[PDB]
């Protein structure tokens, strides 16, 4: 005996999948496959449009490059810049139609279905497409309805998915470029600050750690010097040698940081705060600012140390040629359980190529 | 039919994926849980890990109720991780009876089930009450309830992620923009309002809510550039001379340089601010001394907050100025330092920006 409640059922679960995927290409590879099933099709396409190359694209299997489309021509063309919905009885009574995928492999069209996709402002961002019905010889009323039902989710989940990447990479933007505003009383430059949160990314994926963490460190960590807008000039600019009045001020920098930091509520800025006090302590105890020692140093700032140490060997920095691997991973190896953790450091040497393609690849 | 029950799916889902404040999404959860289900009420409960109790809210979004995590339904569900059936609620020695005692309801059916969390922890109770049969509910019925839950756990995970992430946005463009603390008087709270204010503003200017929220985040940076400029001038505790004074108008474009060129909006709207807020509506600004419409409507709208915030804050000798005082100021300004079209709209709302200055002392 059959289900009564079965598509709905199908659908929750669509639904479910789609509520967490982040990934574009993803939610419209689920939103196909739920037309299809629903809506009882051979085949679902989403077209969205390019502002900037001025046409509609898709993707046609999972994991393969956008194809073009012509937003002037064929079946999609047309509701798109129309506004309207075409059902298509046969296909090849109909001269819109490009038999040319048709006529390559084994597959002939046959009922076509096709509606547009509104953003909220009603303007229509692309089209939404099925093909051959298969549990009936056309598209009904019926079927109309509940595409443009299907349309409607289509959309909200696209552009949700978008909005959620604006925000995402706004926020990242954000914190390198005010990360940075000690930059004219610092030579440090824009990436130094990019990169190492992405060396301190791998480790804390690489020990384990929750997915959220690992996208944690990743912002946390590039905030380490943020203390240094505290630091007097005389100080800070003065080049070469410091005395150990100066020097002890410049150590400074670590609670400066905690200080600008330390009052959100976010874990964000609770992580990022304990990485700008922390990433000069040592595993030994012997580092600045108060001799913290093996796990007194929270994860997050062994990971910072380690990341951040990296990236200065392997610049050229006053009188000094940037490291190459081979003495970079000597000197780890030398500093394991010293400087650094020693379990952080292992994970760091078998990763340690990425480390230096990340350093090769961002300047 | 029964395409019925899809269409009304989708339709809640489109509103779902676009609501991004939690007690919304929870309220077209319990209303989606209503028609597919066909039942009368419906009631998601969440978990505070620091209160130790389950809470829900209500229609309208009221204040979130209290509900003690340890007894009652949702509290057997939520502490055991089993299904609760009941046939008729006023033969259970686990209901409370109270809520049918003050609302004048009658509950007879009562089918709840937990929410997991993807991890598979129980972060709640999913409940729904008197089918419309007036019967029990059914096998297939709890079936159909495993999957709602399925999909409310994901709308709900997906939207504390989003509000943590607009949460921590926002204390990082905060936090950082006070980096000038340790040498410059301006205040965590100053460099706040100053965004809110303006948010108000572009919000009854006609902009587009995504850009009310931008300015609302980028305004608060407008002085960044003020780390770029020398301790000999921002520390010096003179009053300044003409060379010093240049290099104060500097920070600018310190601003700009430090902000500028980041590919997304926020920041195109920050670095302009930042460029942008010394400017006057006339041309007699710093420092290219843009005029009118040159500004753009982010740097307009930030000039004029940054006064009001100033103009309504004491130092000592110089009590702040109330609210005729001011009035009379941005009147005496319109079209010298301010927009005339924006300062009438600033004055239509004057009564808010002081609300905002005294809630955020
Ligand atoms: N063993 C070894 N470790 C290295 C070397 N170069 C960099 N590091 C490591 O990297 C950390 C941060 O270095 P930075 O990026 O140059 O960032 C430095 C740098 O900007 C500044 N600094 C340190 N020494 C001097 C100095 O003599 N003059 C000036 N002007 N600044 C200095 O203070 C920051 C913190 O430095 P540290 O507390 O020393 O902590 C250092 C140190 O452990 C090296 O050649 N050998
Ligand atoms: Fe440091
Ligand atoms: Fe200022
Ligand atoms: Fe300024
Ligand atoms: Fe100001």
């Amino acid at each position: 005996y059959q289900d009564p409640e079965r598509k709905l059922k199908i659908l929750l679960d669509y639904s479910s999948k789609i509520a967490n995927e982040k990934d574009l290409r993803n939610v419209l590879l689920f939103l196909t496959d739920l037309a299809k099933e629903i809506m009882e099709a051979d085949r679902a396409s989403i077209f969205l449009y390019d502002d900037q190359k001025k046409t509609l694209w898709t993707i046609v299997a999972h994991g393969v490059d956008r194809i073009e489309i012509d937003a002037d021509k064929g079946i999609a063309g047309y509701v798109f810049r129309t506004g309207e919905i075409l059902n298509i009885p046969d296909a090849y009574k109909d001269p819109r139609f490009d038999r040319d995928i048709d006529k390559r492999t084994g597959y002939r069209t046959r009922t076509i279905l096709a509606v547009p996709l509104f953003d909220r402002k009603q303007n229509i961002i692309g089209v939404f497409q099925v093909i051959n019905k298969l549990t009936n010889s056309v598209f009904t009323e019926e079927d109309i309805e509940l595409l443009r039902h299907i349309s409607l989710y289509a959309s909200s989940t696209i552009e949700n998915a978008i909005l959620y990447e604006k925000l995402k990479k706004a926020h990242e933007d954000v914190i390198y470029r005010l990360s940075h505003a000690t930059k004219f009383k610092d030579p440090e430059t824009q990436n130094h600050i990019i990169r190492v949160g992405l060396y301190a990314e791998i480790l804390a994926r690489e020990a384990g750690l929750d997915e959220e963490d690992v996208e944690l460190v990743k912002l946390a960590a590039p905030m380490h010097d943020i203390g240094k807008v505290g630091i007097p000039d005389r100080v800070l600019l003065k080049p070469g040698k410091l005395n150990d009045e100066e020097w002890e001020i410049m150590k400074k920098h670590t609670i400066y940081g905690y200080e600008i930091l330390k009052g959100g509520d976010s874990r964000l800025l609770q992580i990022a705060a304990d990485i700008a006090i922390e990433h000069h302590e040592r595993w030994d105890g012997t580092g600045y600012p108060f001799g913290k020692k093996g796990e007194e140093i929270s994860i997050y700032g062994r990971m910072t140390s380690i990341s951040d140490v990296f990236d200065a060997l392997t610049s050229d920095r006053p009188y000094k040629k940037a490291w190459d691997m081979d003495r970079t991973v000597r000197f780890f190896k030398e500093q394991k359980g010293k400087h650094f953790d020693p379990f952080l450091t292992d994970i760091f040497l078998k990763n340690i190529d990425q480390m230096f393609s990340i350093k090769r690849e961002l300047r």
